[PDB]
């Protein structure tokens, strides 16, 4: 029966804003959820949102006939450069539905067979970089994983090589995109957006859009000119027609999808690999068990697709890192119609909800009371996890289109890492989670000792 929604203390016209004075708002909101429970309202001047934390309420939120994906303010600023790509489109936009129908078969578990060789290509480069470090040296984990995922997505996405392992300063495209992403995030905390002190920012953001558009438009035009087929997504987008309308994507939209895959894919996948390595080095017994499987399964100089599929425990490791620290930590929904949530909380059409995924993943009625512990064995039998309890890829038709890709990629790379090196948390690293569009273990570093096992040929 109808309840008032909990809300943290408001401070006059500042409302709840003083409780979020932080560059780590997700982490700050988990602490409010621990105080207030499965649902709370959070008010800033001019904005209201509800934060959901329990599997019980999230399962309702995930009903697509009642709620649909909302573009949060972050996603609307990212739309300045990612346009109506899949990630920053409303569900009702014709290009959302066209791209979705055209691209889905290109992201399935089956489609992974055709990307695997390109993924091995960048994965071998990463292993060789680490084999070639001298004794005195260490690895900057998120930085190398970001080099890996950007290059993998560039190769599989549109057969372009950013050659990140050949560079101290990334390819201009990558500098621009990271900077554009950075600016989108900085605009959120921007008190007075139109003050002249942000004129250089605006100009730089415009310059970064042109850089990104120019490269991608040039590669699209070059592939149409050359007319040749690759195993890449760009080939699928140029030949693909929506079975609903029978129409292909236009060139501009194809550009946006390409910028989208890179922008949406690379940082979350990078974060996942970094957190996985974090948890392994902090849990040596889990590390040994994963390394044992890697040694037993990956008996070839390079992994085949079928071998990657056999790495069950590595898969469990990844899921358990996603349970604790899902690298896209929140997603936003609006009420399609007036509705009552959980039998107690009335909502009007348009009202916004945010799913706080790390807090969902600590629901003790689902996971047990030990929710903070890293235990991959939670995932030994995935069919036994209750529906909507584990949501690191979002929900329904607006769920992560890259989920198979990200998992295949992380499994492959992690298995290769576990196979070829021993690791040492030589600084006793204290976890520091930076928040942007995604989560990542900032400043995470390790030493790898090579097991001297020969590689790909
Ligand atoms: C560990 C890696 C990843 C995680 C945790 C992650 C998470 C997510 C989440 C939570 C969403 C839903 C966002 C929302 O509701 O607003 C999403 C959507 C999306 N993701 Fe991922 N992602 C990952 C990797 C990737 C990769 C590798 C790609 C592409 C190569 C990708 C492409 C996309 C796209 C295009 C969408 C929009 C789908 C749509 O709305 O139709 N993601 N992802």
């Amino acid at each position: 029966t109808i309840k008032e929604m909990p809300q943290p203390k408001t401070f006059g016209e500042l409302k709840n804003l003083p409780l979020l004075n932080t560059d780590k708002p997700v982490q700050a909101l988990m602490k409010i959820a621990d105080e207030l429970g499965e649902i709370f309202k959070f008010e800033a001047p001019g904005r209201v949102t509800r934060y959901l934390s329990s599997q019980r309420l999230i399962k309702e939120a995930c009903d697509e006939s009642r709620f649909d994906k909302n573009l949060s303010q972050a996603l609307k600023f990212v739309r300045d450069f990612a346009g109506d790509g899949l990630f920053t489109s409303w569900t009702h936009e014709k290009n959302w539905k066209k791209a979705h129908n055209i691209l889905l078969p290109s992201f399935s578990q089956q489609a992974m067979k055709g990307y695997h060789a390109m993924m091995v290509d960048i994965a071998v480069q990463l292993v060789q970089k680490w084999e070639r470090l001298n004794a005195d040296e260490h690895i900057e984990v998120p930085e190398d994983m970001t080099r890996l995922t950007l290059d993998t997505i560039g190769l599989c996405g549109f057969n372009y090589r950013f050659n990140s392992f050949y560079r101290d300063q990334p390819h201009p495209f990558i500098t621009s995109m990271v900077r554009a992403l950075d600016e989108a995030m900085n605009k959120l905390q921007r008190a007075n957006p139109d003050d002249p002190a942000y004129d250089e920012n605006k100009r730089q953001f415009q310059e970064d859009i042109k850089v990104m558009n120019d490269l991608v438009d040039k590669i699209i035009a070059d592939r149409k000119a050359s007319g040749e087929q690759s195993d890449d997504l760009l080939t699928h987008m140029l030949n693909g027609k929506d079975p609903e309308t029978g129409e292909p994507l236009d060139d501009e939209n194809i550009r946006y999808q390409i910028i989208t895959f890179l922008a949406a894919g690379h940082e979350a996948t990078s974060g996942l690999l970094s957190f996985a390595l974090y948890f392994l080095v902090k849990n040596p017994h889990v590390l040994q068990k994963a390394a044992e499987e890697a040694a037993r399964v990956l008996v070839d100089p390079v992994p085949s697709y079928k071998q990657v599929k056999q790495l069950k425990y590595v898969g469990m490791v990844l899921n358990e890192a996603l349970r604790l620290w899902p690298t896209g930590p929140a997603f936003s929904l609006y009420a399609k119609e007036d509705t009552v949530l959980g039998g107690e909380y009335p909502l009007e059409k348009g009202d916004e909800l945010m799913v706080l995924i790390p807090q969902l993943h600590r629901d003790k009625t689902i996971w047990g009371d030990d929710v903070e512990e890293f235990r991959p064995e939670r995932f030994e039998n995935p069919s036994a996890i209750p529906q909507h309890a584990f949501k690191p890829f979002g929900n329904g038709q607006r769920a992560c289109i890259g989920q198979q890709f990200a998992l295949h990629e992380a499994t492959l790379v992690l298995g290769m890492m576990l196979k070829h090196f021993d690791f040492e948390d030589h600084t006793n690293y204290e976890l520091d989670i930076k928040e942007t569009l995604v989560l990542k273990p900032e400043g995470f570093v390790v030493k790898a000792k090579s097991k001297k096992i020969p590689l790909g040929g």
